């Protein structure tokens, strides 16, 4: 069976760990140590086909990192997470995408844009702005809430779909 | 001296001809026949260096065209023109960029986004939308008016600068 390496990226505090732990362990973590950077395994069936996912939840500092570059080289798809109430996190998505392009020397890398914290009653990033960003990049967009679990499986499943398409 | 093939693209009526004729002949045309497709020569000096420009003002139909693909293959830089009072023209920029990517096998070819008819207050496309689009594409954005000549030289000169960079 196919095995894929997924990487969850995004600004500090946007919900990378919360999304990943919801997927893997089916609970919401409200105080997950911000420096824990680890990989989690999950076997999934998506569109009738099984895949083993190795999901790296990233947690480095704002600095150039050779190790991060290695994670980018090994990663096959990237979840680009921002929080819908944090404009900086949305602006910085661009920079994170450029990092991936630099390391992988490619603009066709599998990626999905994820607007997390959709359960919140206020937002500073409008949905249309996010949809237009994703359209400009040629990638899917999905809104999630790690807190209510809304869209969590679909975000990761969509990324797998993007990886499969690329590998074909 | 170096010679570059430039291509001016954009939806019907956005001001491709008016922009091109302002650059070449220094006057504003009101009713230029919409099917005239032609190339114009212009020697320019940009940042102290001279270049010979061969500028194609496009005027085909909405259809796949083998001849258009040949113009894209030989084109070295593209002006992506929309009109700020024509939302369709702005939406369709994306499609026109994808056509160039198709033909050029996804090359990162020089392009500049041009928001024309900037003198008009009947705007339907927000400047911030256009800035963000250009940012996502990694290209400059220039506001122009072929009517007042605002930005006209600078749009074409910026495209030349992008070509010179690409060829380095
Ligand atoms: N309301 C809301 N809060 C969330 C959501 N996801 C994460 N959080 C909160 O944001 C904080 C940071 O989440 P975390 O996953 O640790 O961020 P990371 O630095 O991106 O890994 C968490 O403690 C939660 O308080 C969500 O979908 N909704
Ligand atoms: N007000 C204004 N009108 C313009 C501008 N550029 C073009 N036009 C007018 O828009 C119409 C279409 O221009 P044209 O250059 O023929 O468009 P093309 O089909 O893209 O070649 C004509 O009536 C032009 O005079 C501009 O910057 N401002
Ligand atoms: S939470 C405490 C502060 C630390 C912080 O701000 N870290 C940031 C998080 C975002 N970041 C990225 O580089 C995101 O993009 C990444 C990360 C990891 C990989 Cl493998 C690929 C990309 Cl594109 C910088 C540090
Ligand atoms: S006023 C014109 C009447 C008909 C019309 O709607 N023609 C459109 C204009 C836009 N178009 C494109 O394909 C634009 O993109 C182009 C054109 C030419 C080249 Cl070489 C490259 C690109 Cl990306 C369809 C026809
Ligand atoms: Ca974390
Ligand atoms: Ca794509
Ligand atoms: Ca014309
Ligand atoms: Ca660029």
């Amino acid at each position: 069976m196919t095995e894929y390496k997924l990487v969850v990226v995004g600004a500090c505090g946007v919900g990378k760990s919360a999304l990943t732990i919801q997927l893997i362990q089916n609970h919401f973590v409200d105080e997950y140590d911000p420096t824990i950077e680890d990989s989690y395994r999950k076997q999934v069936v998506i569109d009738g086909e099984t895949s083993l996912l190795d999901i790296l939840d990233t947690a480095g500092q704002e600095e150039y990192s050779a190790m991060r570059d290695q994670y980018m080289r090994t990663g096959e798809g990237f979840l680009l997470v921002f929080a819908i109430n944090n404009t900086k996190s949305f602006e910085d998505i661009h920079h994170y995408r450029e990092q991936i392009k630099r390391v992988k020397d490619s603009e066709d890398v599998p990626m999905v844009l994820v607007g997390n914290k959709s359960d919140l009653p206020s937002r500073t990033v409008d949905t249309k702005q996010a949809q237009d960003l994703a359209r400009s990049y040629g990638i899917p967009f999905i809104e999630t809430s790690a807190k209510t679990r809304q869209g969590v499986d679909d975000a990761f499943y969509t990324l797998v779909r993007e990886i499969r398409k690329h590998k074909e």
